């Protein structure tokens, strides 16, 4: 697996982003933009506490909460609330379950948080609100599988959820809701190539999954859905570069995606389609810097692209799409990803 | 009342735009971009059948199905849906009660469309699916009032569905959920002004309601939540203008709102605000034709505004954020809405 996220990263549901990391104590520390706009001050670190061994995963409430997910130092499923939108923090919680990977967080059609980890027999566990954006949880049930990666979720435009992981073999798996809100999921299938990192996967401006990753030259490889909410898939396309890191893929504000990865000098690399959604591929190009994490990338209240990344110092870097200088939001980050 | 919007326009789960209006026959006929690109082309009118006497009010389901409301000859509130996302569709199906308001329609944020019209004793009233994206529907309840416009409901940022009424004193008025996807209804609440138009509402970019409606001097007001989710609203403010139409108001693609109203010359006339969201407004400009209607506006897939309104042919005729001709979808348009 190639050099993960260190930090989740969340726009608010009144503009701010919101950054959640794991310190040098193995708390959750959060830090938030002031003010709803590109290069606004930051609030300074502020800690949720616990004691994690895993990638935080934030995720919004449909009423606008902040939760954040995390493996444990028993190596269960942890996670944290905010009791009203933007405000005071939950004790943290377990889930229970072991888990072996990162956890990986979407909400069903219904408002119900899914969330889904490797288990000890390396198969797809889940769990889930039983109510909108609320407890009691459902119990862990398995999807199997054998996957050797961190999980990537992300819904159809029908409101199906799919889950996409590497396999015993290093081609791109992937399993399906059935319907909306089902605990009824598909077959394990097949999407061929070799990955050297975990899939990153988002919706395209035309309702379709597109799937990027680390193929095995240390290229950028990406896979599409050639029609809305289906099969069949393309085959694998070459986007080239040498990368170092797992890639971060975000939609412009006009559906344009753009993917940002470390090159083999640590540097920040980025390539965008050009023209529109579904247009050609630019070339690469560097945003400088030196980073020992993947970034990660987000879009702010402006529809300007913002990316984060640790540097040398172990601080928590930010660059927006201006592109600005790199800037520093201090702080000692830790990369606790559970699968490296 | 001003003159009202004409069609219902939604962004698709494929980054189609779809329109919805009543024909001549009084069916609601349906449009929908062939690619999800500025100035693609359309499909062409398919009819939906059904008799309507409103505005005819889409929404899309948190599973992507299309779904549209509208009075029936019966006064009655009928509803048809896709069955699929993007595909065939239902029969028309009464859910009932008696209106004499357009429909109004959001989704709760356990993805429970809530319905909302005046009724016939003036008052509000609303009914809701009672499972995600599902039948069966409540009964209908009152939120009590006395309105004299179409509603508009929007989301708080905190998940909470405001509706927005002019009132008997032709006052703004307003009224809210107690907590997300309650029945729970605060009292009703006057942020004051006169108004001449239906009130239109929408989120900003940091999660502040904004309503914009026309004065009693036919010019543009706006007022806003100073706060995210809640009270004190600002005073009414002024963006002069004089207009014939209800405005439309969308959010551009960077967060910038921008509002869209028929001219005294029956032309298309917008105002936006400049350099960033919360950042101040610009001048009226024109966009030329000549409309029947009030104007629609929406985001498309590649992030431009789009405008649809009513031509003196009685065709629907579109314009797009380049700008774009004037482009006629054709078809043959009424007027129906129920105020
Ligand atoms: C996510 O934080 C969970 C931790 O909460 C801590 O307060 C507990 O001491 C510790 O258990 C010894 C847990 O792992
Ligand atoms: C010395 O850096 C080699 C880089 O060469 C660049 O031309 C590539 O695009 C880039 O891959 C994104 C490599 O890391
Ligand atoms: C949406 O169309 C509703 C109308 O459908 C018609 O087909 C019904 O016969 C008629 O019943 C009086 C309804 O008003
Ligand atoms: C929305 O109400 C705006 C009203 O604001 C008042 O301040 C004006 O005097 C009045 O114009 C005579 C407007 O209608
Ligand atoms: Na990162
Ligand atoms: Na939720
Ligand atoms: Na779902
Ligand atoms: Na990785
Ligand atoms: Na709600």
């Amino acid at each position: 697996i190639a050099l993960s996220e260190i930090v989740s990263v969340v726009n608010t549901s009144d503009g701010r982003i919101e950054v959640f990391g794991v310190g040098t104590d193995n708390a959750v520390w959060h830090n938030r933009q002031t003010a709803p706009h590109s290069g606004s001050s930051w609030t300074g670190w502020i800690s949720l506490n616990g004691k994690v061994t895993s990638k935080p995963v934030v995720y919004i409430n449909t009423d606008g909460r902040l939760e954040v997910f995390a493996r444990g130092t028993d190596n269960a499923l942890w996670h944290i609330w905010q009791t009203a939108t933007n405000a005071g923090w939950s004790n943290w919680q377990s889930l229970g379950g072991t888990i072996t990977s990162n956890p990986a967080v979407y909400v069903n059609t219904d408002g119900r948080i899914d969330v889904f980890a490797r288990g000890t027999d390396n198969a797809l566990w889940h769990i889930s609100q039983t109510a909108a954006h609320s407890g009691p949880w459902s119990s862990w049930q398995s999807l199997n599988g054998v996957i050797t990666s961190n999980p990537a979720v992300h819904i159809n435009s029908d409101g199906r959820l799919e889950v996409f992981a590497r396999g015993t073999d290093n081609a791109l798996w992937h399993i399906w809701q059935t319907a909306p809100d089902s605990n009824q999921w598909s077959g394990w299938d097949s999407l061929g190539g070799v990955i050297t990192s975990d899939p990153v996967v988002i919706g395209t401006a035309d309702g379709r999954l597109e799937v990027f990753a680390r193929g095995s030259n240390n290229a950028l490889y990406h896979i599409w859905q050639t029609v809305p909410h289906g099969g069949p898939w393309s085959n694998w396309a070459s986007l080239n570069g040498v990368i170092t890191s797992a890639p971060a893929v975000v939609k412009n504000s006009d559906g344009r995606l753009e993917v940002f990865a470390r090159g083999t000098n640590n540097a920040l690399y980025h390539i965008w389609q050009t023209v529109s959604h579904s247009g050609p591929w630019s070339n690469w190009a560097t945003l400088n810097g030196t980073i020992t994490s993947a970034p990660t990338a987000v879009e702010d209240a402006d529809g300007r692209l913002e990316v984060f990344a640790r540097g040398t110092d172990n601080a928590l870097w930010n660059i927006w799409q201006a592109w600005s200088a790199w800037v520093s939001l201090k702080g000692s980050l830790i990369d606790a990803s559970a699968i490296k």
